[PDB]
């Protein structure tokens, strides 16, 4: 089934511009029968929109990250939806601009890792997997951090270096 | 850090194709030492936010084997 986004979306909207975002999500997904031909940008576009900006705290940017790992794992978005290339690209756009302690930061940086070594990272464009490396290197290099998330930083830059390297062939 | 890159590895050699040929004997082992490492609270908040992710990620190819 794909009733996981309605529920999650009732889960984030208890964070007492996007809650009227959100509302009219659920009004819209009250729809059956399958997200059938419903332009997957609009799916889950006010979970990015939660995310992309700088003014809201890191509580609900947690929840929505869960949510987008939830959605992922759970492989809502799939091939035969429609649009699905530009959804994927825009999720992975938006968590390269700015964010939120700690375990924000490690939350988008496995979902980077889990994106990226899927077979839907294949389908992200030349020009999106640079901005992806320089916001992991720039996470790596950085010493202010706590250390674990360094090391965690390291692993997935190898791990999405022997990726990109692979298509090298 | 070095409980990190033994959660990792344990992700890693599970999530791949040679986790099939792991006895079922032995999958057990490694779900109750991540459970052990995610309950207790006396470690890095951090660490424990990075087992509860890699649990979630075994427990769905443990349960998506169920096919």
């Amino acid at each position: 089934p794909v009733t996981i986004i309605i529920k999650e979306c009732i889960n984030l909207s208890t964070a007492m511009p996007f809650l009227s975002g959100f509302i009219q999500l659920r009004l819209m997904l009250n729809k059956l029968k399958n997200l059938d031909n419903i332009d997957s940008l609009t799916i889950l576009q006010p979970f990015l929109l939660i995310v992309s900006t700088s003014s809201i705290s890191g509580y609900i940017t947690s929840l929505a990250l869960d949510s987008l790992q939830k959605f992922f794992t759970l492989n809502i978005i799939n091939e035969s939806s429609q649009n699905y290339i530009g959804a994927h690209r825009a999720t992975v756009n938006a968590l390269t601009h700015c964010r939120f302690d700690d375990s924000v930061l490690l939350k988008v940086v496995f979902l980077l890792r889990s994106i990226v070594d899927s077979p839907y990272g294949d389908l992200l464009s030349n020009s999106i997997i640079y901005d992806v490396l320089q916001t992991i290197l720039s996470l790596a290099c950085n010493n202010r951090r706590s250390e674990v998330l360094r090391n965690a930083a390291q692993s997935t830059m190898i791990a999405v270096t022997v990726k990109i390297f692979s298509k090298l062939k």
